[PDB]
């Protein structure tokens, strides 16, 4: 829509108030013109046809409970865009400021969110397992990161390459959460997962086993479920990333942490420069080591920690 850029105010899924960039033209639309070619948020109206209708609002005030998921989807997509631009110098997911689109209120009682190859989609959850998914910043960054991966490495969504695809989304989803500095942690989706239970999450990077996910190559899932365990075996890579950043001793292997900042730089480089559509865990290890070598030298503590971390999760 062609209109006048302005700023509206609303309340997100968790009841927090925030300002959002909108566009005015008779109605106030959830169209952010301040970032690349724009961030557009649509209403799927409980249906499955996409994208739906660009979110129109009469007074630029988004305090209705129905508005909540839209406020967060729109706002968190903005934060994720900022993360990539300011930290990795990447303009949007394609690197050329492509418009970012998201639809909320997708279907009925849909307990998931996803990037469908062209846009992000968020279910409202069934109120038991999940509440509107866009309410989790790590969930939004996780999905948008799929767009980044699909435009760069292009990891196919199956077996080890798909687990890597999933881990990268969890890794950057987490880094974005730390970036926005909003109750950051190394868990996934804890802000929108099971409202009736405190302290749990969908997945854990610091301790994947906490929910039955493998934290070592020897425990990798080899079946065909979940496209060969893309959300399962991602735990092995998530654990490695956590160790690289925070350090620790895993299975008798000690790793000196180097921090989130360097973790992000190393993985972003591996993702955009060395990973390919069919890269496996072993190749990720090589990509990560080479990336750290490029950035800090082959005899650096950084290259050393990447090696220990992958040895710790049994990835050779
Ligand atoms: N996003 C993951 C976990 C979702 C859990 C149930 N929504 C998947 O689609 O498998
Ligand atoms: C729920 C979210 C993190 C994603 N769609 C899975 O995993
Ligand atoms: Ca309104
Ligand atoms: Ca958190
Ligand atoms: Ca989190
Ligand atoms: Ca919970
Ligand atoms: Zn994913």
């Amino acid at each position: 829509i062609t209109g006048t850029s302005t700023v509206g105010v609303g309340r997100g899924v968790l009841g927090d108030q925030k300002n959002i960039n909108t566009t005015y033209s008779t109605y106030y639309y959830l169209q952010d013109n301040t970032r690349g070619d724009g961030i557009f948020t649509y209403d799927a109206k409980y249906r499955t046809t996409l994208p739906g209708s660009l979110w129109a609002d009469a007074d630029n005030q988004f305090f209705a409970s129905y508005d909540a998921p839209a406020v967060d989807a729109h706002y968190y997509a903005g934060v994720t865009y900022d993360y990539y631009k300011n930290v990795h110098n990447r303009l949007s997911y394609d690197g050329n400021n492509a418009a970012i689109r998201s639809s909320v209120h997708y279907s009925q009682g849909y307990n998931n969110a996803f990037w469908n190859g062209s846009e992000m989609v968020y279910g409202d959850g069934d109120g038991q397992t999940f509440i509107p998914l866009s309410g989790g910043i790590d969930v939004v960054a996780h999905e948008l990161t799929h767009a980044v991966t699909d435009y760069t490495a292009g990891l196919i969504y199956q077996n080890e390459s798909g687990a890597i695809n999933e881990a990268i989304s969890d890794i950057f989803g987490t880094l974005v959460e730390f970036y926005a500095n909003k109750n950051p942690d190394w868990e996934i989706g804890e802000d929108v997962y099971t409202p009736g239970i405190s302290g749990d999450s969908l997945r854990s990077m610091s301790d994947p086993a906490k929910y039955g996910d493998p934290d070592h190559y020897s425990k990798r899932y080899t079946g065909t479920q979940d496209n060969g365990g893309v959300h399962i075996n991602s735990g092995i890579i998530n654990k490695a990333a956590y160790l690289i950043s925070q350090g620790g001793t895993h299975y008798g292997v000690s790793v000196v942490g180097i921090g989130r900042d360097k973790l992000g730089k190393i993985f972003y480089r591996a993702l955009t420069q060395y990973l390919t559509p069919t890269s496996n865990f072993s190749q990720l290890r090589a990509a990560a080591v080479q990336s750290a070598t490029d950035l800090y030298g082959s005899t650096s503590q950084e290259v050393a920690s990447v090696k220990q971390a992958f040895d710790a999760v049994g990835v050779k």
